[PDB]
């Protein structure tokens, strides 16, 4: 299939990523810049994530979701469910509003697109509505990460895909805050897509330091594989 082609002969071997971040959660202000590989034949991300404006005012776990659907593993028999490759290189907006239960919310908007080789994820992100002294103000979440899977289905009316889907960040004190994702994605060129039938992405994310990295950073590994279409 010359659609599936097009798309296997972008991803098919390690690919360079760069994420840039303009944040603004209650009037703290921010940057990040990420940058490493990705390695969608096995589902695989590396990324390290700095604080270029010095502390981070939130916990880097929230960002997790916000810093590459592109690199999922689809298996052979879902390639043609693959709505984020099929929108490459032109690249897809991706947009979410993010509630954190009984405190404020993060609004996204990002364009994933190629820069030449390079895979880009250009995000801006406004949090409204936060307790100064909440758990996310109040950096009361532990760093690590569960395991989630995603659901995605087609938006048909928009030419793309709506996800819908709930994180669990553990809090210090053995508790969890519930950070509800909604989710729309939307190709950024004229061409056609892959609109998918209803599926899932399995996530595994695991989240570590640099030791040798004096900045306030995050390093991210991510495994992110389709299914649900048997």
């Amino acid at each position: 299939d010359p659609m599936v082609s097009k798309g296997e002969e972008l991803f098919t071997g390690v690919v360079p990523i760069l994420v840039e971040l303009d944040g603004d959660v209650n009037g703290h202000k921010f940057s990040v810049s990420g940058e490493g590989e990705g390695d969608a034949t096995y589902g695989k991300l590396t990324l390290k994530f700095i604080c270029t404006t010095g502390k981070l005012p939130v916990p880097w776990p929230t960002l997790v979701t916000t810093f590459l659907m592109c690199f999922a593993r689809y298996p052979d028999h879902m390639k043609q469910h693959d709505f984020f490759k099929s929108a490459m290189p032109e690249g897809y907006v991706q947009e979410r509003t993010i509630f954190f239960k009984d405190d404020g919310n993060y609004k996204t908007r990002a364009e994933v697109k190629f820069e030449g080789d390079t895979l880009v994820n250009r995000i801006e992100l406004k949090g409204i509505d936060f307790k100064e002294d909440g758990n996310i103000l109040g950096h009361k979440l532990e760093y690590n990460y569960n395991s989630h899977n995603v659901y995605i289905m087609a938006d048909k009316q928009k030419n793309g895909i709506k996800v819908n889907f709930k994180i669990r960040h553990n809090i210090e004190d053995g508790s969890v805050q519930l950070a509800d994702h909604y989710q729309q994605n939307t190709p950024i060129g004229d061409g056609p897509v892959l609109l998918p039938d209803n599926h899932y992405l399995s996530y595994q994310s695991a989240l570590s330091k640099d030791p040798n990295e004096k900045r306030d950073h995050m390093v991210l590994l991510e495994f992110v594989t389709a299914a649900g279409i048997t």
